[PDB]
């Protein structure tokens, strides 16, 4: 039976209209978890659902307990730093390195959509690497929001919004900047809805193929927006060199290995 006293506080990871995420250390073992603390006063589709959903690339919920005035979710913490971090230390990634990540993500999403669960939060800030270089889709923010257009026009969060998130994420990866990184900012609502996303000339025609498709404004048209869901994305020109079985098996080799001895190495815990 977990309890506040079973953990040591280290640092703040994130705050919010919902609560906050603390970086704590389970006092018994010594392992590190991220504790999501929710005001019972502020608040379902999050808990329970994500508690039993296990997956190589989805962060696992280690313990779940409640206080008399709050809800706590002690969850596993990747110690390979955050993708956003690494990406900025390189401006851009390789159409393969991207692809590596794009594939672990695609796997995570196929799983979730099979369980009839829409992630809603696939975005660069929610991505971290584990001690080995394998992606870990986290559930929180540690940047201009890029909601799917169907979310903007009809507050509609179906499967398709996960693919849009995918696309916007890979686009930043192979391009080093958001589709509309320079135009003001308050221009977003109108841009995302009615502006054609443009791609760098220096981009493999297949990669320009993927994005062009992960970013279709009509969910019905988007790549992965068809009844076949994740298959369209797994079976896209861009993803031929892929062993979708090797993915979920962590069989693939991360094209970059973070610099940490054991998961307990706490170096990527600063800036």
């Amino acid at each position: 039976k977990v309890t506040m006293n079973d953990f040591d506080y280290l640092k703040l990871l994130g705050k919010g209209t919902f609560g906050k995420v603390i970086l704590v250390r389970e006092k018994a073992t010594g392992r590190y978890y991220a504790m999501k603390i929710l005001r019972k006063e502020v608040i379902v589709t999050e808990s329970r659902v994500l508690q039993n959903t296990r997956h190589p690339f989805l962060t696992a919920l280690k313990y779940a307990f409640q206080t008399h005035d709050r809800l706590c979710f002690v969850m596993e913490y990747a110690n390979g730093g955050e993708l956003f971090f690494h990406l900025s230390r390189e401006r851009v990634f390789t159409e393969e390195r991207a692809r590596f990540y794009g594939a672990e993500i695609v796997s995570a999403l196929e799983y979730l959509h099979s369980r009839d669960v829409v992630y809603r939060d696939i975005k660069l800030e929610n991505l971290m690497l584990d001690k080995d270089g394998h992606i870990k889709i986290t559930d929180f923010g540690l940047t201009p929001e890029y909601l799917a257009p169907e979310v903007l026009e009809d507050n509609d969060y179906g499967r398709a919004v996960d693919w849009w998130g995918l696309g916007v994420v890979m686009y930043e990866m192979m391009c080093g900047r958001l589709p509309f990184y320079n135009q003001d900012h308050e221009r977003l609502f109108e841009l995302i809805l009615m502006e054609e996303i443009r791609f760098p000339r220096t981009l493999s025609p297949e990669a320009k193929s993927l994005l062009a498709g992960l970013l279709k404004k009509d969910p019905k048209q988007r790549l992965g927006g068809g009844p076949s869901d994740a298959k369209e994305v797994m079976e896209h020109r861009f993803f031929l060199s892929i062993n979708w079985q090797d993915v979920v098996q962590k069989k693939l080799l991360p094209p970059f290995k973070p610099q940490v001895t054991s998961e307990v190495d706490t170096r990527y815990f600063d800036d």
